[PDB]
């Protein structure tokens, strides 16, 4: 499955990825209640905030 970024996020840690509006992000591990999804966009992989996407 995938998510589309609707807000920008700037990573704050080596395990996070920056996303920009319009990014299509493939979900690897969905949100487990933490507010973070683990996924990949054009091979960039890491955690990003679920609520910044749809």
């Amino acid at each position: 499955g995938a998510m589309e970024a609707i807000y920008a996020y700037e990573a704050q840690g080596d395990d996070e990825i920056s996303i920009d509006p319009g990014d299509i992000i493939t979900v690897i591990r969905g949100d487990d209640g933490s507010g973070w999804t683990y996924g990949e966009c054009d091979g960039l992989k890491g955690l990003f905030p679920t609520s910044y996407c749809k």
